[PDB]
């Protein structure tokens, strides 16, 4: 996903990434940027030892973004 919608990301001892939008609400992605998906109860630790788990309000919060891109005017 763009890092530009982006205004926290966290870097996971899984190797993976969580690419945290503005909303508050966070894409859940490898560092790379491809979409890595990941169902609820799931215990997310950061590097810094923080322990995110993805629950119902943060599971699929990315692909609806990547089905357009542009102007969205609603
Ligand atoms: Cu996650």
């Amino acid at each position: 996903v763009d890092m530009s919608n982006v205004v926290k990301t966290y870097d996971l001892q899984d190797g993976s990434k969580v690419h945290v939008f503005k909303d508050g609400k966070m894409g859940m992605e490898n560092k790379f940027g491809k979409s890595m998906n990941m169902p609820e109860g799931k215990v997310m630790e950061t590097r810094d030892g923080t322990k995110i788990i993805m629950k119902g309000n943060e599971i699929f919060r990315l692909d609806e973004a990547l089905r357009k891109g542009h102007s969205e005017g609603g």
